[PDB]
């Protein structure tokens, strides 16, 4: 059989895209989106209908141009999620405005607003994951949201300190990155070529997976961001993996079964005391790669958010 | 006359070193030290006496080896400050353990401990500046310390958000860096050569100086970290400048008077509302250079602190 089919025996397959065409081809269980993917999807000609509905709905909610742009942008993200939910049995991940990444209260409010829009469309909370950046503020927001019945997807996770803080907050799922970690090493280190087993991104997710299973944490581990199929195959066994359409195609066209790589067969160990903000900040900033990438990831998503607002602005 | 003598007309000269030999040669008003300079100074043969006194004093305060290492390391920093105060009319800056940079309460406690050691030696608070890293936590610690009569020197300042937060906290003095900013651009940008007027570090301090004077802030602006005399001359007029012995020598050996570059001749403007933690974090992380350098600066000072403890450990 093919690699994709084989991988499904050990790992739940998730598609990283806002394009419904991929949902029909690979039949993933869940789908994930982010500000950049939403911006790109808005370019798809067939999605024109989704944009017009968002704008029309917005103008029916208020007569304030400022509020219309925000309502239109949020509704568009939700409308795209709605189309995807028609083709997948699982969940859709929708990300909150990245400009609120360092504001706990504002993030909680925005998350509840998005949940409200999904509910108004008839979708219940068990089919959604609100996506937030893994800053200390985002983690504190998620801990509160989970208590109120809203499940979260903690993304842009680079350091071990982030992974630990997320597990202790009891979040539903984490999206530790692989590929962006590789990018950092290729650009700031001597070694430009890495064997799958020594890929820094692969090692990071593997260590996080071990820590989570070893201590009985229920948080779902979903590896994200890939540069080649080698990284994916090296993580076979991870709870879930969200993969871009291009790599999904490569897996489906290659023959040969694969072997499970990630597993924890021991018994659960006792959990340590919770990490404090001071300890979190110290440990996270000890990692040069994580310091650069977390901040950069937030900057980029914020820029794409602004570009989307521009686009919608010229339509009001 | 020479450049050094000329610069003194517009700017208060400060020496960046723990070596007393420089105090006698350039007669600066104040002197600044940091963990790295303290580590190097400990290597100076004539300072052997200072190390032995620190260790002896420590063993007389407690019988706990762990506490002796901390008491010895802190006392050594103070003993070096004491020698310098004999040769300068102004203040000495002593830095708190960089490992506490993200802990407000621990930083306040350590600062008071250092002040205690200076007081026990008969030195009053008006001859000292406690040096802390400009993280949000360090700034909050400084605001509290100033209210209790302890003046602070906020260092490792790279972003405008840091400069603004420091002014609003009413700290006694800030040490915005110049040279380390240049290093970042030379390593992460195409342009490897900069004319003095276009040096990123020079532009940063100039903008901060303008903002402070324009709004009537009393915080002293002291530029720090230099790579060449061109940067120094371009900042003539800054309240104070702390310079390494090597560049101090170059200024004293070059002939020709210089012209004042930094000035604010307008009237004071009204101050805006105070920046909040969320706004601070967003703005600081918008600056790639500042994100990298603040974290890096803290890591290095922490490593030098550990090396000093090792050295002292083998003497107990």
């Amino acid at each position: 059989t093919d690699k994709l089919t084989s991988l499904r025996q050990y790992t739940t397959v998730v598609a990283a895209t806002g394009d419904i065409a991929a949902m029909k081809l690979y039949q993933p269980q869940d789908a994930t989106t982010n500000p950049s993917l939403i911006l790109n999807a808005a370019q798809i000609p067939e999605y024109r209908k989704l944009i017009d509905d968002a704008v029309a709905w917005a103008k029916q909610q208020s007569n304030d141009r400022a509020q219309q742009i925000v309502d239109a942008t949020d509704k568009l993200a939700v409308n795209i999620g709605l189309e995807i939910l028609k083709l997948v049995p699982g969940r859709i991940s929708t990300e909150v405005d990245a400009r609120l990444s360092y504001d706990t209260e504002a993030s909680i409010a925005k998350a509840k607003r998005l949940i409200k829009l999904y509910n108004d469309a008839g979708i219940s909370n068990d089919r959604i994951l609100i996506k937030l950046a893994s800053t200390w503020q985002g983690i504190r927001a998620a801990e509160q949201l989970e208590k109120e019945g809203i499940n979260c997807n903690l993304t842009l996770l680079f350091s071990f300190a982030q992974a630990r803080a997320c597990a202790e907050a009891g979040v539903f799922l984490i999206s530790p990155f692989v590929g962006r970690i590789l990018d950092w090493y290729k650009a700031n280190t001597d070694k430009k070529e890495y064997a799958p087993a020594e890929d820094p991104g692969v090692v990071s997710v593997s260590e996080i997976y071990q820590y989570y299973k070893e201590h009985g944490y229920e948080t779902v581990v979903m590896g994200a961001s890939f540069r080649n199929i080698g990284e994916i195959l090296e993580l076979a066994g991870c709870d879930r993996l969200t993969i871009a359409p291009a790599l999904l195609k490569e897996l489906a066209e290659s023959e040969g079964a694969i072997e499970r790589k990630l597993s924890y067969t021991g018994e659960v160990k006792a959990r340590p005391a919770r990490i404090t903000e001071s300890e979190f900040l110290w440990q996270h900033n000890q990692d040069p790669m994580a310091v650069d990438k977390l901040a950069e990831g937030i900057r980029k998503f914020a820029i794409d958010q602004e570009k989307l607002e521009k686009m919608i602005g010229d339509l009001l």
